[PDB]
DNA sequence: ATGCTGCAT
DNA sequence: ATGCTGCAT
């Protein structure tokens, strides 16, 4: 995710 | 992937 | 160290 | 049934 907690996605 | 064999990703 | 996701062939 | 992506905090 994010980053943090990529995207989603990428 | 693709689809097929989405993306990656999505 | 954590933390989601999407279908054509 | 079978493919895989990506970093700030």
């Amino acid at each position: 995710t994010x980053p943090g907690v990529t995207x989603p996605g990428v």
